């Protein structure tokens, strides 16, 4: 069932935002652990994010689930919302309003075998200039599990 | 093992509420999109709600998602009850006041293969006149994807 | 059956398990709780009657605890408390609440070999020095806590 995995632990600078009012992706942050992969997960290309690559996968369908304790709105009054993409297609979106984001999930479905597939949160900030985070930045605490289940 | 799904896009005008302060499913409107289903699954016979339909499903255990943004109370200062629901059993409960669900995830288990089995979202305020809703009525961004694995 | 097992417990008045360590804690038995029913391979904790689920024994490899509960929250306004899934030496699945409820956790959880006499519990911790966090089935009928792992 399990497709791959990717850990990352927390560190200290490893926070990512953005003020996109369109859904982005997050970038490279280089004080960021580098996550351990299992299966037929590896980092994205782009680096240390949130997000998950399969060189490799089969056509079927997936469930994507991510783990991040946690990503929210750094503002108050600011209202974030925030998907899972697979470059294509979206799954599992959720908003955040003074509020946290813990756990998101999405299905995916591919009828032809895939190749350089990555999945990412992307998030997108209903107010201009004010970020959209993912923290990761406690050592010992937070963390981040991305998981891939062939369904 | 993915026993079957099913996935409606948002469309203006699609949005369901109720203001029932016992738990109760949604009903048909007609502004929603035909659902898309797979494997096993099929629409319920009631028309176009949060539900998904199995006119067969083997004895087993299996675990039911709804991924769906969104569902909130329409008022604020009002408390909303949602449960997921196969017509026997409850799984799932969740809340919701001035917030939202994005996501439910239940449990069912039946010792004997099932005929014309539905499984609903369910809704119940807690404040007379005064609606739950789920809400996909923004194309692109709103979805509905409802899923059942056996375990 | 990836179903390795599962946890269940149908809300009664009087259990509800609270606490204010600052440090992520387990909760411990109370008597006013329904036993708990259980199937597969899974057992009632040690402990007793408290937020988790046991596993005498437990095949290495990947595993998906879900906590299905009506439900957890601070007991105080203003307060934050954290809660996480732990097997008594990894944690997954950390959430949070503060004038709001959680009602799910999900973790991931791998052995590389075999387990045996292997417990998961819902831990909580509060920010605010002697404010409760809590865990509430208390209301028959409707509340109810349903724990299950599945093997990936």
């Amino acid at each position: 069932t399990l497709m791959g995995s990717l850990t990352m632990l927390g560190k200290a600078g490893c926070q990512w935002e953005h003020a996109n009012t369109s859904f982005a992706s997050f970038s490279n942050v280089v004080a960021c652990n580098t996550a351990t992969v299992t299966g037929l997960a590896s980092a994205p290309t782009e680096g240390k994010i949130p997000g998950i690559r399969f060189a490799n996968l089969p056509a079927g369908d997936y469930e994507l689930t991510v783990l991040i304790f946690s990503m929210y709105p750094v503002d108050a009054g600011v209202y974030c919302r925030y998907r899972l993409w697979d470059g294509t297609n979206f799954s599992g979106m959720a908003g955040a309003y003074e509020s946290e984001i813990y756990q998101m999930t999405g299905l995916f479905s591919y009828a032809t075998d895939q190749t350089n597939l990555t999945f990412y949160v992307q998030a997108q900030t209903l107010t201009a200039t004010k970020n959209c985070r993912a923290d990761i930045t406690v050592p010992g605490q937070d963390k981040m599990q991305i998981y891939l289940k062939k369904l």
